[PDB]
C-alpha cells in the first residue's frame, strides 16, 4: 500500500527535472536576444542538470522500488561515475558563476577586457574536465573500492549495488566538490553585499527628500540547505562506522538531487527570459 504511490513523487521529480531545464535551453539557443557572456554558464549548469534528471534518478528510482540491481556490474559503476560527475560539474558551475558575478560588480571599467568569448569556452572546459578527472578516472581504475568484509561481498554478487569508499576517496572527494566553492562563493557575496550597502548609503546621503538580502538569502539558502546536510555526514561516515545509518545517507543525497530542479527558478526570472517563455509557448 505504500510502493504503488511512492513512486508518483519520483516520477513528478523526474517530469519536473526534465521540463525546466529544457525549456531554458531551447529558450537560451532558439532567441537570439539571450545569447551573452553570462548566458553561457547558466547553459553549462542546465545541460548537467539535464543529464542528472536524464540518467542518475530513474535508476536510481529503480534500484530502491524493486530493491536489486537486475543490471551488471559495469553498469553500476557507469551510473556512480556519472552521478559524481554531474555533481561535482553544477557546483562548480554556480561557483563559477558567483565569481563571474563579483568581477562584474567589484570592478565595472574592466570587466569587459577581462571575460571575452573566447575565455569563457577555456574556463567551461577547464571546470568540465576537473570534475571528470573527479569521478571517471578514481572509479573506473579501481581506487575507491573498501577493504571491509562487507565490501567484498557487495562487490562480488551481481545483484546488488552498495556505495563502499575508503577514507582518502571520501574526504579528497568532498573537499574537491564541496567545500572550496563554497567557501569561494560565501566571501563573493559577502563582498557584494558590502558593495550594494555602500551605494544604497550613497543614494540616501544624497537627495534626502533591504531588498538585497531577499536575493541573497534565496541563492545562498537553497544551496547550502540542499547540499550541506549530505555532505557532513558523507564525511562522517567513514570515521565513525556505526555512527551513520544507510537509509539517512539515502536520504540525505535523494534531498541533494531535487536542487537541480530548483536552479531554472533562481537563476531565470528574468524580463527577458519571462518574453522568451512567453513567447516559446
Ligand atoms: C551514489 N551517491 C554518490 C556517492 C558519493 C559522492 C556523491 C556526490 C559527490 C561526491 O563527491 C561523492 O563522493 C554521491 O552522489
Amino acid at each position: 500500500v505504500w510502493v504503488v504511490g511512492m513512486g508518483i513523487v519520483m516520477s513528478l521529480i523526474v517530469l519536473a527535472i526534465v521540463f525546466g531545464n529544457v525549456l531554458v535551453i531551447t529558450a537560451i539557443a532558439k532567441f537570439e536576444r539571450l545569447q551573452t557572456v553570462t548566458n553561457y554558464f547558466i547553459t553549462s549548469l542546465a545541460c548537467a542538470d539535464l543529464v542528472m534528471g536524464l540518467a542518475v534518478v530513474p535508476f536510481g528510482a529503480a534500484h530502491i522500488l524493486t530493491k536489486t540491481w537486475t543490471f551488471g556490474n559495469f553498469w553500476c559503476e557507469f551510473w556512480t561515475s556519472i552521478d559524481v560527475l554531474c555533481v561535482t560539474a553544477s557546483i562548480e558551475t554556480l561557483c563559477v558563476i558567483a565569481v563571474d558575478r563579483y568581477f562584474a560588480i567589484t570592478s565595472p571599467f574592466k570587466y569587459q577586457s577581462l571575460l571575452t568569448k573566447n575565455k569563457a569556452r577555456v574556463i567551461i572546459l577547464m571546470v568540465w574536465i576537473v570534475s571528470g578527472l573527479t569521478s571517471f578516472l578514481p572509479i573506473q581504475m579501481h581506487w575507491y573500492r573498501a577493504t571491509h568484509q562487507e565490501a567484498i561481498n557487495c562487490y562480488a554478487e551481481e545483484t546488488c549495488c552498495d556505495f563502499f569508499t575508503n577514507q582518502a576517496y571520501a574526504i579528497a572527494s568532498s573537499i574537491v566538490s564541496f567545500y572550496v566553492p563554497l567557501v569561494i562563493m560565501v566571501f563573493v557575496y559577502s563582498r557584494v553585499f558590502q558593495e550594494a550597502k555602500r551605494q544604497l548609503q550613497k543614494i540616501d546621503k544624497s537627495e534626502g527628500r533591504h531588498k538585497a538580502l531577499k536575493t541573497l538569502g534565496i541563492i545562498m539558502g537553497t544551496f547550502t540547505l540542499c547540499w550541506l546536510p549530505f555532505f557532513i555526514v558523507n564525511i562522517v561516515h567513514v570515521i565513525q562506522d556505526n555512527l551513520i545509518r544507510k537509509e539517512v545517507y539515502i536520504l540525505l543525497n535523494w534531498i541533494g538531487y531535487v536542487n537541480s530542479g530548483f536552479n531554472p527558478l533562481i537563476y531565470c526570472r528574468s524580463p527577458d527570459f519571462r518574453i522568451a517563455f512567453q513567447e516559446l509557448l
